[PDB]
């Protein structure tokens, strides 16, 4: 199933852009690795029993890819969701609990509707340009 | 002359927006304010007579304020007419010659039609999206 289009032969939405462009940068404040894959049971005893509903940043990615997330609101709820996860398990002392309420915090506040708003009118003069 | 909007008492376009930025990035290639005013016959012996259209960075900023810039193309003239001069009162084994020699080439690479359509196709995915 193909289309010729521009000279091309063919067959990377706004969202898609937007959400890869934050996951790298959240995934950039977790430079080990903690959050990228599952948390399997043989690293974390009773995972599956404690966490209903298990997320990552690279079941995240595999969702921006499929063109899975239709609002920034079902990402932040994903990461939200992470989080969280992370917060229930692992106790406050752990290295995991700690960076999980950084990442929280910092994500939720970087990807405000009120900052994202500011960010396109900041950018709207070079649509307004001919060039 | 006043008018009322948005709960603000009034009274800056794409262009004045999009020029002060590429200004504000060419005069740090100018750290020490060589291009940033008039050469004065002063400090330059013969300049008025040899020179017959003086430019500098001071003057294209004053012509940004007052909106008197109408395309990019007028911006990047001004800025080459700085360079040639340049170039055609000092001698090339000068900082004023070899300086305005990398600012032109440099200048001209970064504001050219199809580097800016390139940057404005790079960034439409922000205006896209409703926040
Ligand atoms: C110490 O090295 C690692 C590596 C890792 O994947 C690269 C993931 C984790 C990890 C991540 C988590 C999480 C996110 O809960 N975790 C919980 C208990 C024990 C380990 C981990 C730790
Ligand atoms: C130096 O100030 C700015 C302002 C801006 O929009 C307001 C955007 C950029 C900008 C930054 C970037 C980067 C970092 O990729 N970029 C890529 C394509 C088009 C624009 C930009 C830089
Ligand atoms: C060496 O210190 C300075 C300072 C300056 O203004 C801050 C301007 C110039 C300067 C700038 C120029 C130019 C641009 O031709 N010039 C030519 C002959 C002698 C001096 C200069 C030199
Ligand atoms: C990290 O990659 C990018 C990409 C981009 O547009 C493609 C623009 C920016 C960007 C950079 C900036 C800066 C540096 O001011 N900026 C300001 C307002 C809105 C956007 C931007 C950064």
């Amino acid at each position: 199933n193909l289309y010729f289009q521009g000279g091309s032969l063919k067959l990377s939405t706004p969202i898609q852009q937007l959400l890869e462009h934050f996951l790298r940068q959240l995934q950039r404040k977790d430079p080990h690795g903690f959050f990228a894959f599952p948390v399997t049971d043989a690293i974390a005893p009773g995972y599956s029993m404690i966490i209903k509903h298990p997320m990552d940043f690279g079941t995240m990615k595999d969702k921006i890819v499929a063109n899975e997330y239709k609002s920034v609101t079902e990402f932040k709820a994903d990461f939200k969701l992470m989080c969280d996860n992370a917060m229930t398990y692992n106790r406050p002392d752990t290295v995991y609990y700690k960076l999980a309420k950084k990442i929280l915090h910092a994500g939720f506040k970087m990807m405000s509707k009120e900052r994202l708003l500011a960010l396109k009118r900041s950018m709207s003069f070079m649509q307004d340009m001919d060039f």
